[PDB]
DNA sequence: GGGGTGTGGTAG
DNA sequence: ATCGCTACCACACCCC
């Protein structure tokens, strides 16, 4: 066990932590991206007419696992039995878990012993340890097979195991449906033998958010064609209101509210006026949910196909550490402020990045929560605190910056033993 | 309008 | 045990 003083902490915590995994393998793909197509101007406008394959993995980390797992676990079945990816027994999230275990209500961030519960008498959940280099070498072969294939204007990567690939259709070239579904069809074939067996689903549309929804109805293990011309209630019944890009579980309450808890988004396309959406959820996130129940983009998701490489840009830089933290004193606090702008500094130097501006946010127990929360060295029930300092002069220099975070911290009067969490931001980089 | 800070929601 | 990250938007609120 390596305890949150231990030199080797941030190290262990990374290697260990699925998020972690996640945010830094979607930037390592942005960054692929620049890099890739830097000589490649192969950006849509207004003018263009195009379609829009929104493809992922089905249940990803849960399937490579399967896929990859001991011979201890070689008699357990994908198609029959309940599978998830974690690292406990108890309170440990499933970051993963595939369609049997879906079929009785799990889902994706549950804890084990929710999910437990919720199986009937003679079925046991299987649990798969993590597998993240197999996971990336799947990625790799996902990601070369659809540049491979030769057919898309943009590849735009959205996760590890998720892609919106755009193909421009000329005005003289006629595309049927037929040729969509051809494509389709290619796709998931060539990345199930290039991936040795995983699956892939497709949504295909006229718009992103319609790709996505379409997305979702084909899953799992299909695709689903669904252009602005074909929508119907049928569709729209088939789905919750989180369901919805840039909606979840706040929005979906603030909805519910609002309109008297629409079961599906046909129920909510029904009732809704834009006026009463705004009211609701924002002037904002209002016009991108009119928009989407017409099928329609927002133009803030627009600006990723009129402009990738301004878009995929890093505007900032962070770490966020809350879990394992469990500080006796300030001095501990401080070494640990340290190492972690230690690490920071090393990733703002690859970049050739300097910084303005530095945040330090820290997570501190609720007044009535308990010492040690349910899951093993979580942070638990906390209220957030956090303070920003501009730096005269942009620099990468560790005497100014790992000096004023840890300033930062005395200011926000924490007790080191309420201490939860700890985040280390740079706001605003600046380039040589 | 120009400038600013802190909090919280979402996606994967 | 268990590994609750992190970029970026939107917002509410302050100043001249
Ligand atoms: N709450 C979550 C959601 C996702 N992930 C990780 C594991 C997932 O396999 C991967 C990709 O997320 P998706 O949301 O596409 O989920 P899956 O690929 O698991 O399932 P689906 O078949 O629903 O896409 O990211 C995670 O660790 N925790
Ligand atoms: C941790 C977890 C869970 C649910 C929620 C819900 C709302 C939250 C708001 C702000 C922070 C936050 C942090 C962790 C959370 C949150 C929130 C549960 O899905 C589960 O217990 C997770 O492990
Ligand atoms: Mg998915
Ligand atoms: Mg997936
Ligand atoms: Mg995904
Ligand atoms: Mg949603």
């Amino acid at each position: 066990i390596v305890a949150c003083d231990d030199p080797d902490f941030l190290t262990s915590y990374f290697a260990h932590s699925r998020l972690h995994h996640l945010s830094a393998w979607k930037a390592n793909l942005k960054d692929k991206f620049l890099n890739e197509n830097i000589h490649k101007y192969t950006k849509i406008t207004d003018k263009d007419t195009y379609i829009i394959f929104h493809i992922d993995f089905d249940c990803f980390f849960a399937t490579v696992a399967y896929l990859c797992r001991s011979s201890s676990f070689s008699a357990c079945d994908f198609k029959r039995d309940p599978i998830v990816v974690c690292h406990g027994t108890k309170n440990s999230d499933i970051a993963s878990c595939n369609y049997v275990a879906r079929s009785y209500g799990i889902k994706n961030g549950m804890w084990v012993s929710q999910a437990e519960k919720m199986l009937p008498n003679g079925i046991k959940l299987i649990s798969l340890p993590y597998t993240f280099e197999q996971f990336q070498l799947k990625s790799e072969a996902f990601y070369s097979t659809l540049k491979r294939l030769n057919i898309f204007n943009l590849i735009l990567p959205i996760s590890i195991d998720e892609a919106v690939c755009v193909r421009i259709i000329p005005d003289n070239i006629h595309n049927t449906n037929t040729l969509n579904a051809r494509l389709c069809e290619e796709i998931r074939q060539e990345i199930f033998q290039g991936t040795n067996g995983c699956t892939v689903s497709i949504g295909c549309s006229d718009s992103l958010v319609l790709a996505r929804l379409a997305l979702k109805m084909a899953k799992p293990n299909g695709y689903n064609i669904t252009f602005k011309s074909n929508l119907s209630e049928e569709f729209w019944s088939s789905f919750k209101l989180d369901d919805l890009p840039g909606v979840g579980h706040s929005t979906l309450s603030r909805l519910e509210s609002t309109f008297d808890s629409p079961h599906s988004l046909n129920d909510l396309r029904k009732r809704y006026t834009l006026d009463a959406l705004k009211a609701s959820v924002g002037s904002k996130l209002g016009m991108k949910i009119h928009l989407a129940l017409q099928g329609q983009d927002d133009e803030e998701s627009l600006k990723i196909l009129y402009d990738p490489k301004e878009v995929l840009q890093r505007k900032s830089l962070s770490i966020d550490i809350n879990w394992g933290i469990r500080f006796k004193n300030i001095t501990q606090v401080d070494l640990f402020i340290e190492r972690g702008c230690q690490y920071l500094l090393e990733k703002l130097n690859e970049i050739n990045k300097t910084t303005s501006q530095i945040t330090l946010k820290l997570m501190r127990r609720c007044k009535d929560a308990p010492i040690e929360p349910p899951k093993y060295m979580g942070m638990g029930r906390c209220d957030s605190f956090s303070r920003s300092s501009r730096l005269g002069i942009p620099t990468n220099e560790f005497g100014i910056i790992a000096t004023e975070m840890k300033s930062l911290y005395r200011t926000l009067g924490c007790p080191p033993m309420e201490l939860r969490g700890l985040a280390l931001q740079f706001n605003k980089l600046v380039d040589v």
